[PDB]
């Protein structure tokens, strides 16, 4: 009833397509998930938000689903800031590699637990691999040992709180209209904090792609109501 | 000297307004679909000949803000932070925001308006508080006080607006280390240009730079330029530059 | 004079005595610490603004020493230790120049009685400037190491010191206010000055006459555009008439 | 082992409280006037062997934050910016914080306060929301979400918490090059440097960091340490360990 958070996930990629494990591989939207974006602002746009800041991960595909949020909703003047804590769960030595091919070699059991589970990480690359984000430039300036090897939700939750506390939540309560554009398991990390629900809860939660998700937040930044802006 | 720093500026490409024959000033208008083009064509250039970026400055003006964003597509460098400063507008026109070129030109004469656009200290006629074309009435700049934002603007006032956040951010940023990017206006970067170069102000009334191209900047250690380029052949930037 | 209320509230300080103002010579940037007396003026301003129950959301300073610790000193004595502080050069004393280490006799006998006069309260006219090779030229100093040296200067007037202020408070300090940040700037003589003519809109020939007492909180009650709606300094009608004969 | 980066940690000296025998915490007490002159000693060693910082990171709690004013100012290194940070707090001590230790000892019993002190993750009885101790009252937090200030801490908390400050601002800065200091707290340092030496949950227990004396970490590129030592002879470092013991 008093501050409006509108969360949003990206739109379909190449490597969504291709049926393969992305994780922090900065891979492209796919043409569908430009477009998802360009709806998502168009709907936003039509329900008069506005916006005064804008966060994101460093991944391409956020980055973009932001600006064309921005761009649809004529609010390209705003601070837009990206965090490595936005990022998607880190998915280890799976990255790169196609579902049916590791599905077929580690077994249907084993990916389903390593996909749906909550504090059970996939393989763990090796520093001398090249998907060791700690080998790529993009996070130069960010210590290696808050790189990860591999992640579970678990460890995505845990890397996401603390930029909520720090600078999110801060924005919500200095007055700003906040727009987070991020991925699947990092918004359900907001999300798992924002309405308190259990580990095993999340496991059921699933963010729609490309659909705003807004929020309505007491004095206290806890939720009043939230919904989606459309009807599919 | 020798380069120890590079510093690439860029224009941002055609307005609606500009095909419009309107003056825009800090009016919001978006690019054109030949605008939003030739900042692909600039970021292709940027990408050849392997300039990366690590920051990234912007006025707040739509314009500038997307022409920043395909050149980081086009280059691959969509992790950078960038920043956005009202600093960094086009000069504001005052009363003349919005108008015709030709009608304001049969209204007020050839002789004035060519006074009001390339004079270095003579500003167009000034907005009132009440229009709503003062930034000061825009939520926009709710966050900026009042006093800084223009009711009309000659270059010498568009320089001086400059300069803080050259000397406050983007500088401090190349001395850092920093490989930066800006992009923003004619006027604006003419401010940069003015200082690097240290020109005087009856030299930067016949320095036009043109749209779509990258500038780039090779500084030493000091930040004094030692040489400056476009990333064009003869044949294309003589054509940009009769533009 | 007016009756209407604040919506905001600004608080500005200059630092007391240094030691330099005991042996009467031109500081500048030169960066001296504060007299044992200029430590006290600090823990008293405290105390009132203590008294009245003044509390501070972010606080702003210059990168001088006696202005720092000017700041650090009223945080203390109100239970303020827990905010932000910035400091910039832009908060910085007006640069004096070659002048700047010298006696004000010493100073006097080699450039002339009267030329000091218009040196010092003159509003326009600076001090003969210093050398790039000169150590007193911040851009030889380690502490602005990361601002560009064609923004420090070799001399300046008070015209100078209150171009390069200015934009701090447009870019830093009004905003905080219009966040609704209670607000604390400890700087200099010249740099508030700075601030105070284009709070008040002071003429170039009125800010001459502004004498800003040291160590003696300035309060601004502010409306919702940033305007003054009334100023005042905390201190009984007694000690300040003494303070800003000085 | 080679160093390229270095790094000061202090801790406060002697507050008030440490004095009247009693848990601490967030309860924002100040130094004693020992706590103010263990500042100024360390910074005259760190003036004598030429230290320069760049940028300082403390804690929000006053006893941390004038410890790291005194060593600017010995230093002279007041133009630098100071970041304060909830972050580096002393350890929450929940529903132990005020309580003087014969008044623990009497109401909370011997062995359940030793554990609470010296375990790693058993932390002390919570606190509740309706307690004015709870952060979350307090108008210093007030830009805070108080989902983020604890009901009580045990040391693993207390890391978990420190880190993200770790990795979000001074390790960049000392990655930008610049030479930091951090001055904060017996627990939130122990934090740091459970994380930089990578010690077990097991052996950072018997870590004891000594008040108001520099800890200087000689870091290599990647932000290991090459080597770490103190700014005091073994004479007088002997004594400050034996102090903290
Ligand atoms: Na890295
Ligand atoms: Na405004
Ligand atoms: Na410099
Ligand atoms: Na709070």
């Amino acid at each position: 009833a008093k501050y409006t958070l509108v969360l949003i996930r990206h739109g379909e990629s190449t490597w969504n397509k291709e049926n393969r494990f992305t994780g922090w591989t900065d891979v492209p939207l796919s043409p569908v998930g430009e477009q998802e974006a360009v709806e998502a602002a168009k709907a936003l746009k039509e329900k008069g938000f506005e916006f005064d800041v804008a966060y994101t991960s460093v991944l391409q595909r956020a980055v973009v689903t932001c600006w064309t949020v921005l761009k649809g909703t004529d609010m390209c003047h705003i601070p837009v800031k990206s965090s490595w804590r936005l990022n998607e769960r880190h998915y280890g030595a799976l990255q790169g590699l196609n579902k049916a091919e590791t599905a077929a070699k580690h077994g249907d059991e084993q990916v389903k637990i390593w996909r749906r589970s909550y504090d059970i990480p996939p393989p763990p690359l090796e520093k001398s691999d090249k998907r060791w984000p700690g080998n790529d430039a993009v996070y130069k300036m960010v210590p290696n040992e808050a790189l990860p090897l591999t992640e579970c939700l678990k460890d995505t939750v845990e890397r996401v709180l603390p930029f909520w506390f720090d600078h999110i939540a801060p924005s919500i309560m200095e007055g700003k209209r906040v727009l987070v554009a991020a991925h699947g398991n990092s918004l359900r990390g907001l999300v798992k904090h924002l309405d308190k629900m259990s580990d095993e809860a999340v496991l059921e939660l699933n963010i729609p792609t490309g659909v705003p998700l807004v929020y309505e937040l007491d004095e206290d930044l806890q939720p009043v109501r939230h919904y989606y802006l459309l009807d599919e």
